[PDB]
């Protein structure tokens, strides 16, 4: 008997190795693609333009997807618990299906919804294709507690199957056949919200730096694996002044909104390496690996974005300095090479992973001694790839306040600058009230002569700040704080 299914997308926002939409479609007479809008999640968040203009674009190009096969994306709003029962009622729907969400908050609205499904006589089919790994498995495998180091993790893996091979492809053929009918007022009640209807300002015709979506996402993993690329890439990588922009190559956001598919991006890199060097090492899935690292240390902590009552978390005395915090969110530290990522962080929604470090590193343990909880949440703000389980997980990785087993320096707020970008064009990009500065002083503004800062028209202290902190005291002491906080464990 054919049934009536929903598929409900939250991420896998794709409908590529998409299986929780292979068993919504197979053996149905109906389906339905369903996103769930909250309309008063704005009013708990505070979620900039960026983050909003991707999540739009990913559910108009599922929407355009779906147009092909004469249907439409269905923009449900309300809370999940509250709309769930009247579609099921409404629509007859026999069978709901979505992809795994490990995070623990997910987990438990999952796990409630999966209780009044029940109750209706709905089948519910979960897929976990988010990840590589049943994470479940591995907590399993490790005496049901993640790994809190990265080579346990993968010692864990390495005796585990591999990952699921991508899902094959839904029949366009069997998804138009077994449509629901749209009804030309659809856009009362189900359409994609324009970027305008949330207050923002109004969108130019020219490109997001990274745009949403399925059809972006593919398109950039064809860019990423050509063998031109490969070099560049995963040969011989460098960390150089062009790393720091946004690549027409990256991929990072998309794996965070499933536009891409992760298993689909590890077998495809699997093979361009078979192709290259004719059984790879597991440093060339490092990036995906480390995601795995800490979507399997959240998914059982309910605290895992939180200091107190976190488990894995050492108790660190921050300070309460809401004014540091605020003047590192805005980038006006004084310190150019934070000042222009943290620009570029809130103008973009990406920057590279080592100037995340950089930024970082000044916030917490470095330079100010703000928790990390603090920083989790500007980049929750901010940041296109930052999700529970990445973003607090990696914060607490850099501040040295989880997964510790060996301190790492902080980089300089000025040398590292200095040395990713010798030229300071990097500077002059993000902070063009600085442009005039030569290279020598453009990281170190302070430091230019009163004459050069008059030629560069910009007096310090007056068009751009003053150093908010003594970087070499400061950081002395703070690590000495630190070291101490370890030590006095035993
Ligand atoms: O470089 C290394 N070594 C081990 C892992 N890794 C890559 C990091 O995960 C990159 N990264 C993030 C990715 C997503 C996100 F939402 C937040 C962060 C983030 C916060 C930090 F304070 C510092 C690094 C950060």
């Amino acid at each position: 008997d054919g049934a009536s299914s929903v598929h409900w997308f939250r991420k896998g926002l794709r409908l590529h190795d998409n299986p929780a939409l292979l068993a919504a479609v197979r053996g149905a007479r109906c389906v339905r693609c369903v996103y769930i809008l909250d309309p008063w999640f704005a009013a708990s968040s505070s979620v900039g333009i960026n983050r909003w203009r991707f999540l739009l674009q990913s559910l108009e190009d599922l929407d355009t997807s779906l147009r092909k096969l004469n249907s439409r994306l269905f923009v449900v709003r309300g809370q999940p618990a509250d709309v769930f029962p009247r579609l099921f009622k409404e629509w007859g729907v026999t069978r709901l299906t979505f992809e795994y969400d490990s995070e623990p908050f997910g987990k438990e609205r999952d796990a409630a919804i999966m209780k009044m499904a029940k109750e209706a006589g709905v089948e519910v089919v979960t897929e976990n294709s988010h990840t590589l790994y049943d994470l479940d498995r591995i907590i399993e495998l490790n005496g049901q507690k993640p790994p809190l180091t990265y080579k346990r993790f993968q010692a864990l893996i390495s005796r585990m199957e591999l990952p699921k091979k991508p899902a094959v492809a839904v029949s366009s053929q069997q998804m138009e056949s077994c449509r629901a009918e749209i009804q030309e007022n659809h856009d009362d009640t189900y359409g994609v919200p324009s970027l305008e209807e949330l207050g923002f300002p109004t969108e130019g015709l020219g490109p997001a730096v990274w745009q949403g979506g399925e059809t972006e996402a593919l398109a950039r993993l064809d860019k990423h694996l050509e063998r031109k690329a490969w070099v560049a890439n995963y040969e011989r990588p460098r960390m150089n002044a062009n790393s720091l922009l946004a690549s027409p190559t990256g991929l990072s956001p998309y794996l965070r909104f499933g536009c891409l598919s992760c298993r689909l991006f590890y077998y495809r890199l699997w093979d361009l390496y078979k192709k290259v060097k004719r059984t790879p090492p597991l440093s060339l899935f490092g990036q995906l690996l480390w995601r795995e690292f800490f979507y399997t240390a959240a998914t059982n902590n309910p605290r895992f974005d939180r200091m107190e009552g976190n488990p894995i978390c050492i108790q660190i005395p921050w300070d309460r300095n809401p004014e540091a915090l605020a003047k590192w969110a805005e980038g006006k530290t004084g310190f150019p090479w934070i000042d222009a990522i943290m620009t570029q962080l809130r103008q973009e929604g990406w920057i590279h992973h080592l100037a995340r470090h950089a930024v970082a590193c000044f916030l917490t343990r470095g330079d100010l001694w703000v928790s990390w909880e603090s920083g989790v949440r500007v980049f929750d703000e901010l940041l296109l790839d930052a999700d529970f389980s990445v973003n607090a997980g990696s914060w607490m990785w850099l501040s040295c306040s989880a997964f510790f087993q060996q301190f790492f320096h902080c980089y300089c707020p000025v040398g590292f600058g200095r040395r990713t970008d010798p030229s300071g064009d990097y500077i002059r990009r993000y902070l063009p009230k600085l442009k005039g500065f030569p290279s020598r002083y453009i990281y170190e503004p302070w430091n230019a002569p009163e004459s050069v800062q008059k030629a560069a028209k910009c007096i310090i202290g007056v068009d751009y700040p003053r150093p908010i902190v003594n970087h070499a005291e400061t950081s002395r002491l703070n690590i000495e704080r630190m070291k101490q906080i370890y030590q006095q464990l035993s």
